[PDB]
């Protein structure tokens, strides 16, 4: 039954792992490492207040006292657990082993962190018009700029090289039901531009069994989820660019 306790929650755990580490290969490797640790000694799984919490607790317990905090500071981890992973504060506090007041401190520091981040320029690739309008207004109300919305591949290629977006928000599926993921990668080629992918079924891209995206925003959209994922993506990109400029 232990498997039946853990199996359902592994897809979203990979999402958190990817959001914390900044890549699929790294994020998935941590989750696989957790399974290796459970294979080695099953009794490390905790009796938390829920299976899901137990799973995230274990994850953070094994890899955060490369430590997770080195990759993403605990403050930002705290905001991710609420804004992206959908825990409430009591639950995320338990995951991070903090009293609710101390958790709230982390949240506040994260809010500070994100507000000090320079706003970015987003290109949206979305064919469903109501969806694209939603994500545009949400992105702008979060303080970023939308450089434009492309409906087709040809539109996106042109928009990308002319408007030079610093971040792409893309649907995993385009008009002809063809892959939005392939389309974005065909456009960027070797470019290191953060992409966040929109899907109604994120779990289907969180198997860790094939190439899958680093960032996934769930539709219907939540402003805090978008805020968190854009913030993480910009942070990793900044640190990569800072490191490459050295």
């Amino acid at each position: 039954s232990l498997s039946t306790r853990i199996a359902p929650h592994l897809p979203y755990l990979r999402r958190f792992a990817r959001s914390v580490t900044g890549s699929q290969s790294s994020g998935d490797a941590y989750v696989s490492a957790m399974l290796e640790a459970l294979i080695a000694d099953i009794s490390i799984f905790p009796r938390a207040s829920s299976d899901r919490i137990g799973t995230y607790w274990l994850f953070c317990h094994l890899f955060d006292q490369a430590k997770l905090s080195y990759l993403t500071p605990r403050a930002r981890q705290a905001f991710l657990l609420i804004a992206v992973e959908g825990f409430n504060e009591q639950e995320a506090s338990e995951i991070m082993n903090l009293d609710a007041r101390d958790f709230r401190k982390l949240l506040n520091q994260a809010s500070i962190d994100i507000s000090q981040q320079i706003a970015t320029q987003v290109m949206i690739i979305e064919d469903e018009p109501l969806i694209a309008m939603d994500i545009e207004q949400m992105v702008e109300s979060l303080g970023h700029q939308v450089v434009g919305i492309a409906r087709t591949r040809k539109e996106a290629v042109v928009m990308y090289h002319q408007k030079k977006p610093r971040l792409i928000l893309a649907d995993i599926q385009l008009a002809d039901n063809s892959s939005g993921i392939d389309a974005v990668n065909d456009i960027l080629q070797n470019d290191r531009i953060p992409v966040i992918f929109i899907t109604a079924f994120p779990e289907r891209l969180l198997t860790g069994e094939r190439p899958e995206p680093t960032f996934l925003v769930t539709k219907p959209f939540n402003p805090d989820m978008v805020k968190a994922l854009i913030s993480q993506a910009l942070f990793f990109k900044e640190n990569a660019s800072k490191a490459a400029l050295e």
